[PDB]
């Protein structure tokens, strides 16, 4: 007999919702949680994980911000009497934003309290597979558990390169920054990257991004590309193959970042008021000291079963921390809850990780759902691959004029037969809002016929989906 | 042995899309439009039909100067040092909205012109089942065809009241309107009425709805009230069971409705400075003279069958003008297709009119796929139906403290078996772009298993349709 | 025997013309030209008349620095590492304007010099039908002629209207402005009041444009509206049917204008730093003292015959001044050339004044041809006309998104027949270098046959003319 | 009995212009294209033709990214507190210029199947005069017409040298080049030479122009050397009277080319990063198999008669393709509409080649219309040619102290009777637009009254036409 039932270590999207879940079966829960400050800044923030502290959730909310400035400039276009002369004030933005996260964190932490988690503000580390050491800043405290479910999530990387750490701050400071950000250097064209230059740019400051290889690495490439040139048609300077050296502080007080070009060697250098790292996210596998637990780990991740256990039979591991399944909220919440299900509530259900939607929020967005073009290419041939797609208008765009070079989408499918859906991909406005039912379209076997046959909704964006009729072959 | 093989009475969203595709498989066609001024006022537009010159366009585009002014407020709670305190200038807009109309106008006349669609800018009629008069301003032709598709549409209606067509306006003459609305009452609470009073109230007019009898006939009642109330909240007021007896011209150039409370009979009136009719839209048969071609009529529409075929085998009839079927522009366009197709084309295709998805543009929209949840349980009984419902917050509304009374969903189902999904239900921002994914996810056969099943995009509204864990009847569980 | 052969009153575009050409034909002749400065400022200039000083050509050189300012920003569209952020030096500008205008009136000066036409800085009046009083700063002359050539043009109006002299401004100061313009009321929709808001919008100012009745009064009035719709496009309000009250000026130093909407009644008021007056030109037949010779008027104009002569036989008039011709440099300049050769080179030339072209320097600019296509319908029956028309898109405007909403033109012709084209109206970039060949095609009897059949130049678009296709009927 | 009443092969300016026609006056049509990549590089592109893809639309939008960094120096003069010290990012440019020219290629490939042109992307070849192989990447088709219009148009020539087309390059790959052009030699110097060196040194390159013979051979050749002379005066060196001999790759990478001049016979050489061929463009006849269809060829081209019709009565050929026709879009486009309404609309209208109006868009732009001064002078006689000729000012250049040394024009005109205008010749800005509407009044017989008597736009440049008062003869008088 342990101190608990169920451990869960972490206290995120995928931690709370196991751990929440897991006592609603009558499992006796403990969660812990703590939050490492950011080194140099000392940035940290209260429970609930990434996506509601230093990510989706302020994420968001910027990039709202900045869609606002824009609403303000085509207000003018409509007729509205508005002066679009405007700036923000970052200080008051930055203050609306946390005083959003704090309360939900105090939201959070009084319902983990009312549900019978015992909420444990520690970091912990692995005595045995049965034993976990916690360490509060009052002191440790050593628990016991019949089964552990790792939930630890990652960190945002540092180059290894002179300046990094004194000088670069990462997604975790950005969010709260005391100062405004001025000329930024946003290194890393993933969606971290594209997203924050793009609601800096939004917001009247001067980002540009630097790209070591290719733009959204792991999405469709022609989509990539799409995204990237209406982030330079905004005015956001792209500085291509090219890779940070050094940062240092100037007398000035501003950062001079020397560079240079992967390709040709060629070195460059410039001077900015911020330079952040957006170059990926190393999973938190270090401090749980999982040799202890004999847990077999495969670099910054954990390798888990259908199931989410780990090589240890009373261990199990969920969210970002496992091995090759998408880095998202909506995925670790559905794969937590659908755990302590298994664990404690008798179901058989796995988590399904095929097929899931994302959505990219820069400026113009972009969301997928499915295959990219060139994957499906890859699988199935060429000659069997069927690409319908188009640029389309929305039709608020006309009166102000406001860009449509890359207002673009595309149904990737298979060319006979069935004609299955394999991939949809769409650039625009509210690409989130539009791509989310046809995923779950998918989910319920998505045919070209059906979906081309389905009535559009006028005027929409989406209705663009039901009428495409050019395919590239 | 005809002048055409087919000739398209009406160059509408039905008209225009068969008329197209009838030549791209083959056919000689000719295609009549003419727009009727409206009485008083004399308004008149151009080619391509109501959506575009006097319906969804326009409509669309004064939600959005409405939605544009909220942002503008939005704005400033976000931290932009921007002057709340706006105003629009009407005839900027109403120029503005005709720009964007004129132009889509001319590109519909260079795609006939391109198509070989002989476009006769003339009044249709029949003279016989294979003979049309066609009156032109330069003088009539009198044409032949073997076969005939009516796409005619409707016009706004007017009551029978004493200064209804006088002092009165529809959506026909609002867009366009050479002076701002002021004081409007709204009489109808169809979704044109409703849109119209939610964008007056948005540009700083100051709209009242008068609604006969039920709020959007047709629609979910609970959503139809829930909309409702969400426009109250934004001071739109709503004079419930009442209808109008009268309009008159004060002195000070106000116009004085009476008006009668439908249950109690008690009369009462008040001045407006503008009155805009709203009370359904009547097909264009009388001009047609069908009994000429010996065409069965039912109250000012036309029967077809699954075919679109009237009761006069070479007569066809397809858009708003066809009894029973759903008065919207995408329906019109795929139903005008693939009548071309099976009459040029050698296809078998019937237009599908089931689970047509529709959206209320109201200031907070409302989107809809499927059965209403009140049809559901007719249909099948209340105890083989579940609903599953909730509300939710979007996270745009959080920092401008913005209502999140009326944010609601959800989705009627098979209660049993496979838990098929009926109809889906949402009012909240973008309702048209959340709705339109899940209309082909219903058409795909969408269960609630598969529905609760698909990962959520995050952080959206629409993500909330994939976590409806609460039943109305068992809750959780 | 007369001290002269000619004397030219008026030293601008018709009256240089015209004596230049005199003395080429071995006239003896002397040119009076005088500048009474501006009520209020005292604005002044030199020799040369309205055009090279207060019209044509300042109104064009700020249209330039206005169209320069677009093309920044256009140049960081395609590719140009330019900060689009920047603001003119209205000084500079000025200076530079006016070094130009300044060096060539010394140029004029000296060129009068050099053909031996006497120039007389003084304003000239009739004393008899061969006398005439000049008055120069010095003294009074007295100087006598077989013939009199009237060149005098017009001057800005302004309201009766209180402040309207104290405090507004005209054309005529405009160009010179000591202080920057700020926020600016344009009272007048003819080309004048649009060019003048059109270039200080483009210049970071805040113009506002009020309309009395119609824009641009005597152009296609389809047209008119397109122009005006495009300006406010731009940002520029627009107050329809309102004329001002009164102009006062507060504690401030801001100048309080109350205006009317004249339909409703409706009064109003708002603060301007300037107030430019451009409500018309009236002509300057008083100082003559036209009556001591015995010339008839028709309100400050005065008619002429076909050869240009008065009712008396020795005295004509040419330019601005006579009746109903168009109020144009060209114009002026070919008939004051014309009326030389008539009178001392034995021609019988007549000056022709039919289809003259014109351009309106708009932000978007507006030249025509011909007939406004309500006068074609009026003249020749609705039955009997044809309009060819069309929305197009200039090459260039795709990558910057420019708005391609008020790119339109039409040929308005004869329906059946020759098909004679009658006018032509283009509203886009460089009108006037569109239309200027067009207009010499209407003079040798263009038709749609020949127009439609005219090899387009590609890509350009003045090949927009070539190929109209969709006609209005 | 055939499978088609026409096919067109090749899916340019031309085809595509013929083809829609066709449709349009009730032809069934196949319209093929294919794109040949480019040997080394092997860049290809999308339908449409040589102009969207690889010609005037890239061409022109390379020359505006030019003037437009002409614009930001010339701004700071006019006050603007403008940095003058710029470079443009080539990908961006390129990536940008590619976004304008795919968007074109699919509003064309809309625009083909919403007008009922079968599109086959393969490859043609005749098998006999009425019979066609198409080789798709699907696998080939063999079809038949009763009719053939040839429309292949061509492709940019390679001198036969070494290294020409390992190390070399040609308009086909410098629009999409993957990096800088940088030092680039333009060997050639007609209108694409010249118009690439102008925006090359224009977007901060290093271009030199090497001349075999003469500059802008066809056209007037006084007007030809101010356009070389006013690229001097830009900074872009000539190497005249002189031809590439053989190009190499250094160690560093560099391109070392060895040449000659022919006059001398002295060799040099030298190192650029990129090396240019713009000598000439070959038409793509080899392919067709024309032996097959028993069709005469003239070396690279096709010789047809009045109505476009080949030696073989069912064959007929249009665009670039025909010999000696001026090699230009809207040439192709009108002659494609006209050949298909002879065929299929009843027409007689012949193409109308003569005074067709051009424009090189080098840095200081020419256009022109009508006869060279010389070509004037040999068909007329020098006795009974006046020409009309100045040098003008822009009201732009003014403040900016741009050079006005280049800025000239001239009318060539019949001395006595009428006073025909021959030919209009304008170097300057906007120099197309200038030129257009005299190109309209050429077609309509203009005199040397009419257009001096014209009253002139001011201020303006085209105005300059209207008032051409000195002769080359006799100056004023
Ligand atoms: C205010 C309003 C808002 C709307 N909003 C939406 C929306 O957001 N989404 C949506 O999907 N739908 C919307 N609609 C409905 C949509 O506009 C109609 O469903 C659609 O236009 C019907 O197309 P149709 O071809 O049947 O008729 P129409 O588009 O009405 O075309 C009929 C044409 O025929 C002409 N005609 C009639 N009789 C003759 C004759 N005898 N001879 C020659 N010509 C004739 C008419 O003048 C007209 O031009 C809206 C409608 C209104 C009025
Ligand atoms: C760099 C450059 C700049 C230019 N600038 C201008 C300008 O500014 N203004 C202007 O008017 N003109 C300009 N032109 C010329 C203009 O592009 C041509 O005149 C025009 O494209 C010719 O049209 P076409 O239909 O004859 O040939 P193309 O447009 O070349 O079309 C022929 C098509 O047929 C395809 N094809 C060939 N053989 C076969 C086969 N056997 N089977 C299937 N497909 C085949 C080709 O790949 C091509 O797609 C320019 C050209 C170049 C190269």
């Amino acid at each position: 007999s342990y101190d608990y039932d169920l451990i869960v270590i972490g206290g995120g999207s995928a931690g709370l919702a196991c751990a929440k879940e897991a006592v609603l079966n009558g499992a006796r829960v403990a969660c812990l949680d703590f939050v490492k400050p950011t080194p140099t800044l000392g940035t940290k923030w209260g429970v609930g994980g990434t996506c509601v502290n230093v990510g989706c959730i302020p994420k968001k909310l910027m990039h709202q911000a900045s869609l606002l400035g824009e609403a303000v400039h085509e207000a003018a276009a409509y007729g509205w009497n508005v002066d679009d002369k405007i700036k923000p004030d970052w200080h008051k933005l930055v203050q609306s934003v946390q005083n959003h996260i704090k309360s939900v964190n105090w939201v959070t932490r009084v319902d983990l309290r009312d549900k019978k988690v015992e909420y444990i503000n520690g970091l912990g580390s692995f005595v045995d597979s049965h034993t976990l050491l916690a360490k509060l800043k009052s002191g440790e405290r050593t628990i016991t558990a019949q089964t552990f479910v790792i939930a630890v999530g990652g960190r945002p990387r540092y180059p290894d390169i002179p300046g990094a750490v004194e000088y670069g701050i990462t997604s975790d400071d950005l969010f709260s920054l005391d100062r405004e950000p001025g000329k930024t250097l946003v290194v890393g064209a993933g969606y971290i990257g594209l997203e924050c230059a793009g609601f800096l740019k939004g917001l009247g400051y001067e980002p540009t991004v630097m790209v070591r290889s290719i733009v959204l690495r792991g999405f469709d490439q022609q989509m990539a590309e799409l995204v990237a040139a209406s982030m330079e048609e905004r005015g956001i300077p792209f500085l291509r193959k090219t890779v940070p050296l050094s940062v240092e502080k100037q007398d000035d007080g501003k950062l001079l970042v020397k560079y240079k070009n992967v390709e040709t060697g060629e070195e460059s250098e410039d001077v900015y008021d911020t330079v952040l790292w957006a170059i990926g996210r190393k999973g938190l596998v270090d401090d749980l000291n999982l040799p202890n637990a004999g847990v077999t780990v495969q670099k910054d991740k954990i390798p888990v079963d259908s199931q989410e256990a780990t090589n240890v039979a009373n261990i199990y591991a969920v969210g970002d921390i496992i091995y090759g399944k998408p880095e998202l909220t909506p995925v670790a919440v559905l794969a937590g809850r659908l755990l302590a299900r298994r664990l404690y509530g008798g179901s058989t259900q796995r988590m399904d990780y095929k097929d899931v939607a994302t959505t990219v929020f820069t400026p113009l967005e972009y969301a997928c759902v499915g295959l990219s073009e060139e994957d499906a290419v890859k699988q199935f041939g060429a000659d069997e691959i069927e690409v319908f797609h188009g640029y389309y208008k929305p039709t608020e765009f006309f009166i102000p004029q406001k860009s449509v070079r890359y207002c673009y989408l595309k149904a990737v499918a298979e060319r006979h037969g069935d004609q299955r859906v394999y991939g949809l991909h769409y650039i625009g406005p509210v690409a989130g809002e539009v791509i989310q039912g046809f995923a779950a379209a998918l989910k319920s076997g998505l045919t070209i016929n059906t979906l081309i046959n389905t009535v559009g909704i006028h005027p929409t964006t989406a209705e663009e989906f039901t009428r495409l009729a050019i395919t590239k072959r």
